[PDB]
């Protein structure tokens, strides 16, 4: 029993970690056979920060301007390409310490763990989600760009995120694996104001499932709703609209705890409408939204 | 910017995860060097747990009734030992993957990573902290005995804790890698009820100048105190006392930060008083206590 914020183990995405250097901009690279991804922001100075033309930047680097280190040992650059907003330079060298792996582009909504890294180093791991408004609320600080999110599916790890800034706001913005950014946003220092933040509904209801089967069910009434009378209420608390597909990913936890979909929604909009009474539910004193169903069924009966 | 709960990267200790089998019960063990370490009740049937003795129970085992296979390959145990509430396995291979580590009994109010692990294969990582009251708020499930919590200093990880058990209440129970408990719980399912779990006040301060590094300020108020004054709110609502020793560590945060720990003392008696009238810090509708200063000075600066 318990429920945690769990990341997923970093070993397999620790071996992959370098730290690239243009000039004297340092950032993290992920290598992956003989390939290492990294933002293409490397190659900016502090003046190519307000309006960079990055092809122009690009043609005043050669092979032999980045500088490549896993450890304390320098990766020799033999080729390097701009694919969107990611470099890959290609190395002589396959890293022996690539696991199996995917890139994949995750919806908004979807949950991963980050492996935060400075100068190659990793420093910690936490659990994240992609927000609707398509930002990440990470822990980053100068020098972690380059640090990537993925998923791991028994051995094969699935990166589905790279660090490339933060907005004035505080929030974090990146791209996939190909380099292209989750949102609107654009890897130049400019006015760049996320959308509403609204709340991952399927997963709070998956968290208040996480949290019945943990013993804490003070929350569970004796109401029920439909899709439509919920979603008022969602609306009105700017939570994403619960869609059928929402429901039906639901099934398992739906299952194993004996409470319909829509009871649970009904208990989530008392929850909505009255608010939590100074109580707590799984040691927290609002709604978590960072829990996806998959995440629940995962934890609830330990994945490895 | 942002604040996580973070954990250290889990690779120099998913490398040492092993899975144990003594009959048939299976567990996690730890193996440093030549010594594969694991809680002594994998030696316990279902009728060897209301009052087990585990000298008569070790007498009925040979080095060849334990089953130590780490990934897919098989080691030879040539060894046994019982400390305290731990085996200690001699096997004939040194693990390769062996990081520079120590053994630390940790104080309460500290924190760590743990590495939940099944059957030997990790299935996530998260940060905890040893309550006041000796016992961990984890994520458990049947057969994560075995897993440790740590903490990392560069290259050195200090294995702090060894998961043994889930008191009744939900709540976990364990050791220091020397085998002796933390607390005053038996390996044996008796009524062991836990203390008062107070809240770890260094921390919920630590957390709260993190808050303002980052931009979490409205909670900051015109008022300052005393120790003495502190402590009687921190009694009247079950938080430890604070001590010279605690705002001694708290210095480089008043520090970095310009605010007297008295006057953070000041903002914190308000919000035990006031409570936080519906708003947030740091993301959290509590205070949280699981970030000591040094934690959130790592954080804060980067610490790979
Ligand atoms: C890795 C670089 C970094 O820390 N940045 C950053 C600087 C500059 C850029 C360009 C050249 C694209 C404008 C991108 C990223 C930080 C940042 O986003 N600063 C504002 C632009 C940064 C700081 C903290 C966390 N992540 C990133
Ligand atoms: C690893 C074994 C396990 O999951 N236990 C557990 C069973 C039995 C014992 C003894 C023989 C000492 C009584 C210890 C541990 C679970 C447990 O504590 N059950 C009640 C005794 C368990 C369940 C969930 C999380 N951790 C441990």
């Amino acid at each position: 029993s318990g429920f945690r914020k769990m990341a997923f183990p970093s070993g397999k995405v620790e071996g992959c970690m370098v730290q690239v250097t243009c000039g004297t901009t340092t950032l993290n690279g992920l290598w992956l056979d003989d390939v290492v991804y990294c933002p293409r922001h490397v190659i900016c100075t502090s003046e190519d920060m307000l309006n960079p033309n990055y092809e122009d930047l690009l043609i005043r680097k050669s092979n032999h301007n980045f500088l490549v280190q896993a450890g304390n040992v320098q990766l020799r650059v033999i080729g390097h390409s701009m694919q969107n907003c990611v470099l890959k330079l290609k190395v002589d060298t396959a890293n022996p310490k690539t696991p199996k792996y995917k890139f994949v582009r995750i919806q908004p909504g979807q949950t991963f763990s980050v492996l935060a890294c400075y100068n190659g180093s990793p420093s910690g791991v936490y659990q994240c989600a992609m927000r609707p408004n398509f930002t990440i609320k990470g822990s980053f600080l100068n020098g972690s760009c380059g640090s990537v999110g993925f998923n791991i599916d028994y051995d094969c790890v699935s990166f589905c995120y790279m660090h490339h800034m933060e907005l004035p706001t505080g929030v974090h913005a990146g791209t996939d694996l190909e380099g292209n950014f989750y949102g609107p946003f654009v890897d130049r220092q400019t006015a760049q104001a996320a959308g509403t933040d609204t709340t991952i509904t399927v997963n709070v209801l998956a968290w208040l499932y996480a949290a019945v089967i943990n013993g804490d069910r003070w929350f569970l009434n004796r109401f029920t709703t439909t899709l439509n009378d919920f979603n008022l209420v969602a609306m009105k608390y700017n939570y994403e609209p619960l869609t059928q597909d929402h429901v039906d990913i639901l099934g398992p936890l739906s299952a194993q705890t004996g409470i319909a979909v829509l009871d649970m929604c009904a208990s989530l909009k008392e929850l909505l409408q009255n608010g939590m009474n100074g109580r707590t539910i799984l040691g927290s004193a609002l709604l978590e939204d960072e829990f996806t169903p998959f995440d629940v069924v995962r934890q609830c009966s330990g994945v490895t």
